[PDB]
């Protein structure tokens, strides 16, 4: 029975050129094998483009086959960061393959015919991030393990104080934005269907030709009224200036990359209302999209005269006179929560100022209180109503607070993040309707005005079936309950709530504690519990998700980084992602110049350990259930004992987290007493590992300070590799023993 | 006959009944309805109290205690009005006339002599004080607003401050040390006897409280306020007040936790003004002065000190606010600051009427301000801050959409923290606090107390349990609205409650009912989206929770705790219904025998009426009260619409036509009415009688004239001449 381990890009690669062999010794006497599989950007490059390949130069699609193997149940996979390639980073990777011998094409930035066209978009599979969309097959299971939760406790980061008299709050729409404008329906039969204004004079533009709808599937219909958006950007700047406070605008830009550049780039138009008005109709000329931030505004404008330039700055910097004090990225530098909307990014700066005491900065380098403006009341009344939590009680208490795990529904790109290909900026006043394009029936009408932001969501069943069989999993699996976050005053929620009451009578949940309540009321029934030291599963649709598992992961642990990132296969198999972060391309700098990989491989000992666990509960096998709870063990060990790499040169890096993790984890199966007869085996190499100990950090210390040559960047040489993170000669010795 | 009772009490509210009594009558003789009268005044209480002194026809039916025993009867009805709670020289001024009038009774002046002159003293000690409510508070609070008032109140909101999403504002309390995080309570399966029993970390033994009956199924209570904690409370909350440049303030209720909250406020006094106090310590304490009653009486008892000294001791105090945060103001001109006495900024006044104003104190400057409202004890505040938090998000209320929240509320018999006056105490020496058996000497619940913590033993009994239990369900069951038991269930006393509540729901059907519990914070919360929402919610609490809650809510939908319906539904199966808890106001006496012209307490009366007969209705199935009633609330409705309500003037307005107006209305609505053919009206000697003369009732006794008339008497007076001024036309007796 196999775990499938992927063979990334940079950083995390080389850091299991290390670990890999360390697992495969670990798992071998649990009849566990370990498959590799190899999707860098350079294997996925070369797997487009056998066409362009010799016969031993080829190279298997293992995306592709992953893919397909989403389908198998027995199925289990450990995946690590991977480059989602820009372009710059391709053309590098090509560049670098063609040196090799590879005798791939260029990269045509701008065709000019024939292949060019076809070969951009051929290498456009591979831009991007290609993975993720093809390995992700079913739901979030998203938590804090143990070992670490147990460690923050011990070990508390810090927490700024909250005054009971502060003034940050969180300002959102009371009228006129998605969620009150918001109607939605679940479909009783299949459906086509096409997304059709009807000019308010009569001519009908469509704006989306087909949509598959399937039965069962829920749909919205739901529009940003840019007039109510206005009025509310206008009321609450006012209001903010004359609270003598930071003014901020919270995010995501870099999901809803149609949805959100619009509601940014309307708070900007707004602030500097009375400088676009003399300047729009150069702005206009000079195509200057303020969408897209300031930051593109001043770019432009530089072209000018420096007359002509200096009155423009001048005009801008006067509407800080009757303007409130804007939130900075930069405060030494001058860039404004303004300079690009990718800049702050609302699930990460919203935990970030609250674990800050509900502080931004200003101008001048130093914190203030802030109003935290979210234009889209859906999702912003979460944050608000732990801010009043926290003025009354204080900001929250690692050493005693409980977790606040996450089962999300996200299957098939649910709700509000597949709706990108489905929102659109109204053209004009008029009917906005989601019509059957072959019956011609209309499903759900809009009310919209010019310039007004409209989309459509969707969410299938068969995702909304295994997140309620997931959610009754979890609850049943932990103790914990399990909190429903759904408002009956949200349509698209309620439709939801007609779905979960319905599947949980499909499931055993006599033992447990399933509730469903309001988003706020959810958000308080789990902070009352959490502030106890108790715990409380979230369970959320898409979005709540992605901002819940930033949110509590920051309280309790400081980062939202040190997560178990689960996704349980549709199919009944597993993927353990070891990470959202990048592959950290300046490790791999550390590691060819001067022979240090300060990369951490926490997540990947924490994949591992669940990976283990549940392979050890379908296919009942309690080998595999010790190397869990023993992995468990070890990694708290290693925690406790500051064992992760340090970000130095001299220090203790990758190999030497790896070493240490392998010795109070052999320690860990020899002091153990639920398997003799592993005991027996593991012993052995934890006595060799436990001896030489120092002479084996002593060796890995040995190659530090030079450099390292690893036979490539985007294409790297296996045996160097190897030999560079493998080079202690005893600790290598230490693993090929246990008999 | 099925009949209703009404009180005659005292000065202006006796005055205001002797006018509106035979008006009605009128419309309730139709119904089948008598009116028996009960003079329980002031005046005739002694009457009864002391009548070995009086010859045979100078002699009363003792009205209080006839009253008493109705309280057993299954169909009273009774109508409460304001009455004087008998004082110190409002007893002698009225320990007189009679001696004027010819009525042979003892003086009473104390420092008596050898024994009845004690037992004298003793003797008409009786009708001193609030003697009077206790003996008609058969059994738990409804209290919910009238359909007439309410409505008005949707068509003329009144004023709501902004709140603004930055408001500083906010409730203050301890969150360690506190009576609720150091509770411990049990429910009693055996009827027992206790003492309260200090035993000093010696061993000595210290008996606080010698006996205690209790009785099976009751719940007692064991909780301390700890010195230490709640000094180091108002230390840090001090600074941090100071650090935020808010005003500080203390909202606790010293009139009626008598003992507790004088030493809390006390020691909030002493730790704000420690430099000035850590030096004159000494003297101050040579003087007399306990700030517990606040610095009020330091002042005046520094009076006695020569002025080089005096000013010094002035001039100390005076500088600790270098170092201390601002004070909320009682009177910013004349410069009384939160401290002057701990009975001015009353807890449950004072917190509704901050919230309405966007949360605002007054500053020393006559300005408004933001506030930290500092309540130590936590039980009972987190409430507050729940509704500020809520507020300062959606900005304050808005009157004309918003629901309502009525209130079912436990108190009968003294329950809950409102008994424990006599079993409450500053201890003495650090030890050990016991509630321990006299017959087992088993230790039921045990404290560890250090000197100076507060200790006091709260009791509720069953038998309220469970009438309050069945109250919330009738209530619920008679308006179709959602009731929630407010209780915590992570405090002991409460969660004692939340078993027997659980277990006594089932004993009613409330099958079509919507009756959850939740926890104080959760129940606040959940009935304050549903205001917001238009949307009813009873609130069925604790009995602090049913005297804070019943001004909070109606000053947020009226602007006035004192236009509600205050309902007393008697143990027996009959009812009690109170018009209004103010004073009687004697001020408008005068304007009504100096003049012509008394005051607006008319109102409460027509409502205590239009449920007085409402509940007739159902009680004995009478077609013939479910009317009047119906038709009472329509007449007062408009009786409002149209500003026909008691006038400040002398033109004017007062009972005398409100009065007859609701005459007019109610009747106007009793002739076009057309349900019934019984009194298809028959009340048809017609309304347009007071409407063909519509306007010379009016001026018939607006020549009334002001000027002189007398009751020829204050406290008691005759039955002969206040028709001569209350009833004053000869056109309105007529028709
Ligand atoms: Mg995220
Ligand atoms: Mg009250």
């Amino acid at each position: 029975s196999t775990i499938i381990y992927t063979l990334t890009d940079e950083a995390p690669l080389l850091a299991t050129y290390s670990l890999l062999p360390i697992i495969e010794t670990f798992t071998k006497p649990a009849g566990i094998e370990i498959v590799k599989s190899d999707i860098s950007v350079a294997a996925r490059v070369l797997a487009e483009f056998a066409d362009y390949l010799s016969e031993e130069q080829k190279v298997s699609d293992n995306l592709a086959e992953l893919g397909r193997l989403t389908q198998d149940p027995d199925t289990n996979i450990i995946k690590l960061p991977n480059i989602s390639a820009s372009v710059a980073q391709l053309t590098a990777c090509i560049k670098e393959l063609q040196s090799k011998g590879y005798a791939i094409p260029d990269y045509p930035e701008n065709p000019a015919t024939e292949e060019e066209k076809t070969i951009k978009a051929r290498y456009g599979k591979c831009l991007g991030s290609a993975v993720n969309p093809v390995l992700r097959e079913g739901n979030s299971d998203r938590r804090a393990p143990a070992a670490v939760k147990n460690y923050a406790k011990k070990h508390p980061h810090s927490m700024s104080e909250w005054k009971q008299w502060s003034q940050t709050h969180v300002s959102h729409m009371e009228e006129g934005d998605f969620y009150h404008g918001e109607k939605s329906m679940t479909l009783d039969r299949p459906r086509n269907v096409k997304m059709e204004l009807i000019t308010n004079s009569g001519k009908s533009i469509v704006l989306k030709p087909k949509v598959a709808l399937q039965e069962g599937e829920i749909i919205d219909s739901m529009f940003m009224s840019k007039k109510a958006l206005c009025d509310f950007y206008e009321k609450q700047l006012d209001d903010c200036r004359e609270a003598g406070i930071l003014f901020s605008l919270h995010v995501k830009a870099t999901m809803m990359k149609v949805s959100h550049p619009i509601v940014f780039g309307h708070c900007v138009k707004i602030y500097y209302k009375e400088a676009f008005e003399k300047h729009g109709k150069l702005f206009d000329e000079l195509g200057i999209n303020v969408n897209n931030g300031m930051a593109g505004l001043y770019e432009k404008i530089e072209t000018l005269p420096t007359s002509l330039r200096e009155e423009i700055i001048e005009d801008l910097h006067a509407c800080q006179e009757h303007r409130p004090a804007l939130a900075m990225v930069d405060s030494a530098k001058g860039i404004t929560n303004f300079h690009s909307p990718n800049d702050i990014i609302v699930d990460a700066s919203m935990p970030a100022m609250i674990r800050a005491g509900g502080k931004m900065w200003g101008a001048d380098g130093k914190q203030y209180d802030a109003k935290a403006v979210m234009p889209e009341s859906t999702f912003a009344r979460i944050y608000q109503e732990m801010i009043n939590f926290c003025k009354w009680h204080g900001n929250f208490d690692p050493k005693t607070m409980g977790t606040v795990p996450n089962v999300g529904l996200m299957a098939q790109k649910a709700e509000e993040y597949g709706s990108h290909d489905k929102t659109f900026e109204i053209p004009e006043a008029g009917i906005a309707n989601i019509t059957d394009l072959d019956t011609g029936e209309v499903l759900l009408t809009q009310n919209v005005e010019e310039g007004d932001i409209w989309r459509m969501c969707q969410v299938k069943d068969a995702p909304i079936r295994d997140w309620v069989k997931l959610a009754v999993t979890r609850a049943r699996n932990s103790g914990m309950p399990a909190i429903f976050w759904l408002d009956p005053y949200r349509p698209h929620e309620n439709e939801l709530i007609k779905k979960v009451q319905k599947y949980l009578k499909d499931h055993d949940t006599t033992g447990l504690d399933i509730q469903i309540m309001s988003q706020v009321r959810a958000m308080r029934y789990t902070l009352e519990r959490v502030v106890r030291g108790l715990d409380t599963i979230s369970v959320t649709g898409n979005i709540l998700r992605d901002y819940l598992t930033d949110l509590f992961p920051i309280m309790e642990l400081g980062t939202s980084a040190k997560m178990l990132s689960i996704v349980p296969l549709m199919a009944g198999g597993g993927m353990y992602e070891t990470g959202a972060g990048g592959s950290a391309p300046k490790h791999v700098q550390q590691l060819v110049e001067e022979n240090h990989l300060r990369w951490d491989s926490l997540g990947e000992f924490l994949a591992l350990a669940v990976s283990l666990e549940e392979m050890g509960i379908k296919e009942n096998n309690a080998r595999t259930k010790l190397l869990a709870k023993t992995l468990d063990e070890a990694t708290g060990k290693l925690l406790d004992n500051d064992k992760s790499p340090s970000r130095r040169t001299g220090e203790l890096d990758n190999r030497g987290s790896h070493f240490y993790l392998s010795l109070y984890w052999a320690e860990a199966l020899a002091a153990q007493n639920e398997d003799a007869e592993l005991k027996a085996k593991f012993a052995p190499l934890a006595k060799a590992l436990a001896e030489n100990e120092q002479k084996i950090v002593a060796e890995l210390a040995q190659v530090q300070g030079k450099p390292a040559d690893i036979g490539g960047y985007y294409a790297v040489d296996p045996a160097k590799v190897s030999a560079v993170m493998r080079p202690s000669a005893t600790f290598n010795a230490a693993l090929s023993t246990v008999q």
